[PDB]
This record gives structure tokens, sequence and C-alpha cells, in this order.
């Protein structure tokens, strides 16, 4: 067996696989209640804990939180129909026009080169939202104007 050590193996197969890892307490059996170590009793109040029958969505961000990087919820809008002279401060008036901006500059887009397509920014998902439902398909010259939302209101994707 290449051993000449363990000598008897089906005695380790036995004994390994009935071994106990824990015999100043334990037990895989659901008879006790298993606290853990600190479960169940840390956010219990004192009748019964409270995980916020009232939550207006989900723990997806979490049950409260308050952080970021510079970017906490940074929304991203793209906007996309004017003609080629448009600059990040014309963009910028434009959805200033649009409501409070906080930065807004132009991009050369699928149509060749300048279009207009620009990249909106604000601090708030829900005034992009408005944003990119309000003012899209909003007609604006021959044809209606294009307003999307991109990292920002993305954040219920999972």
């Amino acid at each position: 067996m290449a051993d000449k050590m363990d000598m008897s193996l089906d005695d380790i197969i036995k004994l390994n696989r009935n071994q106990r890892r824990v015999n100043r307490g334990g037990g895989p059996r659901r008879n006790r209640p298993a606290i853990a170590r600190g479960g169940r009793n840390r956010p219990a109040p004192y009748s019964r804990p409270k995980p916020l029958p009232d939550k207006w969505q989900h723990d997806l961000f979490d049950s409260g939180c308050g952080g970021g990087e510079g970017v906490e919820t940074g929304a991203k809008l793209l906007v996309s129909n004017l003609d080629f002279g448009v600059s990040d401060a014309d963009i910028q008036e434009l959805f200033a026009e649009f409501g409070t901006l906080k930065k807004a500059a132009v991009d050369y887009d699928r149509s060749g080169r300048s279009l207009g397509t620009a990249d909106v920014h604000f601090e708030r998902r829900a005034d992009a939202l408005k944003a990119m439902k309000q003012y899209k398909g909003v007609p604006l010259d021959g044809r209606p104007m294009d307003i999307q939302l991109v990292a920002s209101q993305i954040d219920l994707e999972h």
C-alpha cells in the first residue's frame, strides 16, 4: 500500500468518518436552541427581533447603510440629440434647464463623430430617472431626443 505507517486504513475510514471534533458540547441535532455564538440575541429589542416590517424595498444595499467612495450613488445620464458644436457647457446648460446639474460633457458616437450625445452626471438617481423618462421620446428637431440612465438606478440590478 506504500504506507507501513497507518497500517489499518479501514480503521481510519470508520474512525475518521465517525469522528468527533467537539466533545465539549455541540451535537448536530435539533433538540437544543442553537444560539451558535451571537445569533438571535443581538438585534432583538426585548420582546422579539424586528426585521423592519415596513421595509420599503429590501436589504439590497443593506438594512441601513451610509457610505460610498466619492460616488456613493452617482447617476450617469446618456443623452443624444443635437448638432455638432455642442460643448460640455452647452449640454450642461441644457440639462440645467432640465434641473440642477453637476457635470455634463459631450461624447462622439455611433453616427460618425459629433451629434451632441453627452455624459450628464447628478448625485441623485430619481432626478436621473425622471430625466430619462420625462425627456426621453420628446421631439427635438425632426426627431425625438434620447436620454437614458446608466450606472445609477441600476443598483437594483443584481
